[PDB]
């Protein structure tokens, strides 16, 4: 890992060619020295022991099918870093350039990805429900954003706190996807269900399309999914979508203010006002205050934040 900074070339999960920052010392390692204290990508070798081995490659070319998840995990970690640096002046997830570690080829047929408190982990999928989940930029940014949340607001992964946590990751996952520029308000569409076109794991524009609630009245109150952290996120995701894009939802009209202002407001909320036990009502209050800080109390931006949360029934 002490070596010389170099640039490798390879193919991502969706077959797209890609330059990646590597480190040469005998082998070429997926180690990016150009971003903070590093981006390191590991091979978990189909096992669940973490992080696994720092990805070594003989010739700095990554075109093998086995390489594809690593290439994207490494690359999109870079893009997500750039986003938080360039757009929010945040240096890595901890704000002090902590090294960003990812492992790919986690387990077998593993249809998920997660941030384990220390690093990102990507399964390869079963090839039917998922292909390698690092292939989705919104997925990578989603998981990396969990790190940002844990180091800032510290939202408990349970009930409404957890649903906000999830929504924050969907929100910034989407905003990274727009930042990289085939952008949309869907989640996981690039790596979800090959064979079936046009679907996704979640929708921010229309959460009900996949059975998730788009209104606080329709919120889940059972025990599954840690109190519906991936389900009730739809309520916050819709609110976010309405802030950005505008629209009329259950008879409540919302004037959009764009994704850039959506991002500034929610980032400020996340890092200045939100706490580990914040509920949806407190999120509203934090978003309204953040918008007030940035744009002023009589501004359109504050009005639209109010309109959006009114629309999804969060008072
Ligand atoms: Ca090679
Ligand atoms: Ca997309
Ligand atoms: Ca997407
Ligand atoms: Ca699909
Ligand atoms: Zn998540």
């Amino acid at each position: 890992i002490t070596g010389t900074s170099t640039v490798g070339v390879g193919r991502g999960v969706l077959g797209d060619q890609k330059n990646i920052n590597t480190t040469y010392s005998t082998y070429y390692y997926l180690q990016d020295n150009t971003r903070g204290n590093g981006i390191f990508t590991y091979d978990a070798k189909y096992r669940t022991t973490l992080p696994g081995s720092l990805w070594a490659d003989a010739d700095n070319q990554f075109f093998a099918s086995y390489d594809a998840p690593a290439v994207d995990a490494h690359y999109y970690a870079g893009v997500t870093y750039d986003y938080y640096k360039n757009v929010h002046n945040r240096l890595s997830y901890d704000g002090n350039n902590a090294a960003i570690r990812s492992s790919v080829h986690y387990s077998q047929g593993y249809n998920n990805a997660f941030w384990n408190g220390s690093q990102m982990v990507y399964g390869d999928g079963d090839g039917q429900t998922f292909i390698p989940l690092s292939g989705g930029i919104d997925v990578v940014a989603h998981e990396l954003t969990h790190a940002v949340t844990d180091y800032t607001a510290g939202l408990i992964y349970q009930n409404e706190s957890g649903a906000i946590n999830e929504a924050i990751s969907d929100i910034f996952g989407t905003l990274v996807e727009f930042y990289a520029n085939n952008p949309d308000w869907e989640i996981g569409e690039d790596v979800y269900t090959p064979g079936i076109s046009g679907d996704s794991l979640r929708s921010m524009s229309d959460p009900a399309k996949y059975g998730d609630p788009d209104h606080y009245s329709k919120r889940y109150t059972g025990t599954q999914d840690n109190g519906g952290v991936h389900i009730n996120s739809g309520i916050i995701n819709k609110a976010a979508y309405l802030i950005s894009q505008g629209g009329t939802h259950y008879g409540v009209s919302v004037v959009g203010i764009g994704r850039d202002k959506l991002g500034k407001i929610f980032y400020r909320a996340l890092t200045q006002y939100l706490t580990p036990t914040s509920n949806f009502s407190q999120l509203r209050a934090a978003a309204v205050q953040s918008a007030t800080d940035l744009y002023g109390s009589t501004s359109q931006e504050v009005a639209s934040v109010k309109q959006a949360f009114d629309a999804v029934g969060v008072k």
